[PDB]
């Protein structure tokens, strides 16, 4: 199912945009 | 000038904490 | 710190946003 995959991947994505902002 | 850009990354990594927590 | 440090959280970030903007 690609209705979980999107959402996961858009998790993933915010983590690394929240380390990202972090960083800054 | 340094200190321009600094406050426009302030404004920035402020809107990006806004933005992540509405994701 | 170093210049090259910035330019790359920089990149990443441009990319990031990017695919978040894919994404949604």
């Amino acid at each position: 199912g690609p209705m979980e995959e999107q959402r996961e991947i858009l998790e993933q994505l915010k983590k690394t945009l929240q380390m990202l902002t972090v960083e800054l």
